[PDB]
Parts: structure tokens; sequence; C-alpha cells
């Protein structure tokens, strides 16, 4: 059984797959940092500083975590000299300082001890930002300015500024630690960290999550000059010149050879960010979008020609190099959904799904807005009801709010979608994965509103499998193959609802107008 390892060193635990040749997941483990490494004392893998926004990991917990994993994996029997590659997706932004001298223990690594026992002296951060840290507003403002705005900055790198892109985090660093910066030689993200680890010698950063840094030119996929200067001296030198996605970025370590048992060829595909290995797993292609459902919600979309926001954030596409990827994401997710049911539909489910069964498409025109909590795409908050003749109204009757809660949801995804480039295409295909993605009366919206078919897929571990296949595809040809062709013979998900006819006439007139109060209560604000 030949195979490839999909690796996600993740916010709160480092997971890894087995993929065969099949693409069956065979195998998973996983180590589980609060359970698991609970000397580090964190909380949800992290620690949460006494500010209330600085928000750290400590990089040898991860280190340590590989360790711990690769001997469960023994221990269960796992046979490594069936390995014939392996990538893996890492949290995105969160970023790793490597000490001075670090790469000559990197490449000079023993298979009779551990990496931790090896990489103890080689940080020149002990707690790295990930992120959830939020303490960087005054860099924000200060990258804006010097390169001309916040939408400058999102031309030139796909988002404005945001705390947690380590572009900021690299600043503060600077700003505030100077000496541990002036006695860093390199940094990495958490994806080109545990690439690094695995090679045994440091692995450049991908054009994907290289694209989460507010540094990288993702036109021309080369450090913008105006944000590293902006950020921090001699900052080129200790990032490298980055690298496509589907990059072989070496062999794996000897390391590995002679400790577990990994053949010498084992090849190494470039890491990539958790979001961008869940768009390869979940397979979309041109014209496809993803819904996320959860506490958040997260739209996953395909964009060959992008036009980056205020809101949103592009990335380089890590199948397809020469296009790109946005997410979008929505705080008023599924507590909200909640509420409205149970406020409207006596806390139950399946009245929920009733109301929106006898109700029909466009719900005679009555349009809400929910954001309970400050909404980040837009940035409203508030509940806003418009009846048929666009006048604001205090309620509507309980079945009336089910639809205009789930309609508006899905239209606002939407009209954000198209906004950064996206376009429905005869091709579409849209996922949808989540809790909410289990009703069928739910995703019956989702079809009507963008006029395409609409399947559910589990992506519990979607980086982890993303990232076994883009392995698969580093073997079947690399860049002389299509991602996509690859991954076909995987079974496909299943399809949940097609759209309604007379779908398209009805949402065709209602998303303009839905847009249009959108924007009446931004201008209110």
């Amino acid at each position: 059984r030949r195979c490839c390892l999909g690796w996600d060193f993740s916010t709160q635990q480092v997971k890894v797959v087995a993929v065969d040749a099949e693409l069956n997941v065979f195998y998973e483990e996983s180590v589980h940092f609060d359970r698991d490494l609970p000397e580090f004392g964190t909380q949800g893998g992290v620690h949460v500083h006494k500010d209330g926004l600085t928000v750290t990991s400590p990089v040898l917990m991860w280190v340590q975590a590989l360790d711990i994993i690769l001997e469960k994996m023994k221990a269960s029997g796992f046979d490594f000299s069936q390995v014939l590659a392996l990538s893996g997706a890492g949290q995105q932004h969160g970023s790793i300082y490597w000490k001075a001298g670090a790469q000559q223990a990197l490449t000079s690594l023993s298979p009779d001890l551990r990496l931790h026992q090896q990489l103890q002296d080689c940080f020149s951060i002990s707690d790295c930002p990930v992120w959830m840290d939020s303490s960087t507003t005054a860099q924000c403002r200060q990258l804006e300015a010097a390169v001309g705005g916040a939408q400058a900055l999102s031309c030139l790198t796909g988002s404005r500024a945001y705390e947690r892109f380590t572009g900021n985090q690299i600043a503060k660093i600077y700003q505030q630690n100077p000496e541990a910066y002036s006695h860093t030689e390199r940094i990495s993200l958490v994806s080109s960290f545990a690439a690094s680890l695995f090679l045994g010698s440091y692995s450049p950063i991908d054009y994907s999550d290289g694209s989460g840094m507010n540094l990288l030119q993702i036109q021309d996929k080369v450090w913008s000059q105006a944000c590293l200067g902006a950020c921090a001296p001699h900052l080129e030198e200790k990032l490298s010149p980055p690298v496509p996605s589907c990059s072989v970025v070496g062999a794996i370590s000897s390391y590995y050879v002679q400790r577990y048992g990994f053949p010498p060829g084992c090849k190494v595909v470039a890491f990539t960010g958790d979001n961008p290995a869940s768009l390869a797993g979940m397979r979309l292609e041109e014209g496809d979008i993803a819904v996320s459902l959860g506490t958040s919600d997260t739209l996953f979309l395909w964009l060959q020609e992008p036009m980056p926001a205020l809101e949103g954030h592009i990335f380089c596409n890590p199948v397809d190099s020469q296009h790109y990827m946005a997410l979008l994401c929505f705080k008023n997710g599924s507590l909200m959904r909640e509420k409205i049911r149970n406020e409207s539909v006596s806390r139950s489910w399946s009245d929920f799904s009733k109301a929106l069964q006898s109700t029909e498409m466009g719900n005679g025109g009555n349009l809400g807005f929910y954001f309970d909590v400050m909404e980040i795409t837009p940035e409203i908050i508030g509940r806003h009801r418009f009846n048929t003749e666009n006048h604001k109204v205090a309620a509507f009757p309980g079945d009336v709010e089910v639809r205009a809660l789930i309609e508006g949801q899905f239209m606002a995804k939407r009209i954000h979608a198209e906004g950064l480039g996206y376009r429905v295409m005869s091709k579409t295909k849209i996922l949808a994965t989540g809790g909410a993605s289990h009703n069928r009366e739910i995703l019956q919206v989702l079809a009507d509103v963008f006029d395409a078919p609409v399947y559910v897929i589990d992506t519990a571990n979607s980086a982890c499998v993303g990232s076994a296949y883009r392995a698969f595809h580093g073997l079947a040809g690399g860049t002389d193959v299509p991602f996509s062709e690859v991954v076909k013979l995987a079974p496909n998900p299943r399809l949940a609802a097609t759209p309604s006819p007379g779908a398209s006439q009805v949402y065709e007139a209602l998303l303009p107008q839905y847009a249009k109060l959108e924007q009446r209560i931004l201008s209110q604000t």
C-alpha cells in the first residue's frame, strides 16, 4: 500500500492522514496540545496574554508535537517505507523566528535524538504570534500609511492591513524586541517551518500562504519592497524568495529515513496555509465556491481575475499559481441561525425547515440583515428588516424571519463574492460543509440564490487530505498535469440540491435590491 502523508499544524493540534494511491484515507493520528503537552499551560493551544490582545503559541510545543506524533505512528505499526511523498498545511499567518546558526542544527540532525532535543536553542522568539493575535493595530496603520493607504495595500498584497497578518507581527517584534530580531537568520510561516523540519533545511514560503502576510505582491509573485521596508530591515534576506505551491522543495531528511524508516526518495512538496490546503482538499476549480458553515461562516472562492478590497483576503491559488483564491469571513453564523430558530420556530430545526418549505423564493420581497455581533463582511451591527416596498420594518412573521435570515445570508455571500471578481459559470458547483450543511432546506436556498448545484462534503480533515492530494499531484507530474485530473478519482461529493425552476428570475431582481439596502445601512453608520 503506497501512500502520501498530509500534515496539518493547526491551532489546537498536529494532525496527519495517510492516503493510499486509490485516494483512500486509511490512517489518521493527532497530538492535542492542551491534553498531550499540558506543561506549556496553553488553552485552546494558545496563550492569551494579560493585555487581552496578544495571542501566542510556544514554537517548541509544535516541534515536540511532531516528535510525539511520529512516535505514536510508529507505536501503532505505521509502515513508513510505503511513503512516496508528503506535504502539509499550517495555521495561517503565524510566524517562527529562527536564531542565527539554526540551519547548521537542521542539516546536522542525528537520528538517535528527537527533534525538540536538537532544536531546543534554535529559536530567537519562543512565543510565536498566531492568527488570533490582535495586538498590532499601530503597525497596521503605519504599514497602510507607508504604501498609500488600506486599498493600496490590498491592491498590492490581496488584503488591507489585518492585525494577525505576518508583516505587522514582524514589525512589532522588530520595534519591541530588536535584539531578538537582530539574532534572527530566517523567518518562516507555520507551514514553511513544518516543511523545514521534514527537509532538515529551510523550506521556502509558498505563494499561497505567502499571500497572508501583507508582504507578497500577489500579481508578480515577488516580495513588495515597499511593504518589506515598512515592516522591518533586512527582512528579504530572512524570508528568501517565495515558490509556487506545487514545488518539490527537497527530499526528506536522512534523519527521518534512519529514525523512522521513510524511504530516501520520499519527496517533500511545499507546504501551504490550512485554508489554501482545504481548497485543494475540496477540489475546487474555476467557477466554484465552498461555504463552510459554523460559529463563523467562511466562503472559499476560485478567482481568475481578483479585485482586492477593504474586505476579504485574496491569495495566490495553491493549485494554479497563475490564478487566485479568496476567503470571506462572516462573524454572524451558526449562533445567529440558532437564535432565530429559538425565537421564531420553537427551538426546533424541523420547524425551521418547515418555515423554509412553506415560504416562496424571494420571501415576498421581505429582506433582512441579522448582525447581533459586529459583522466584518461588511462592517454593520444590528438587525435590519425591510418589506417589499423597501420600507424598514420592526419584525416579520416567524416563517418570513427564517427565510429572510437564510436567503439574506446566502445573497450576502453571492454579492460579496462577486465584489471580489467571482462569477457563477455554467460549470459552477457549490460545496457546502459544517452544521447547517446537514439541513436540506437551507442548502436548497443556497442552490436557488446561486442558480447552481450544491454538494455536501465532510471537511473535518480537509487541510490534511488536501495536503496529501497535493503531495500526490507532485508525484503524478506536478505542474506538467492539472491538479483536478490527479484527484478526479476521489468519490464525488453528494448532490444535496439543484436550483428550483424560476430561481434565476427571482434572485436576478432581488440580489441588486439586497445589495442596495446593504449600502443604505452602511451610509447610515
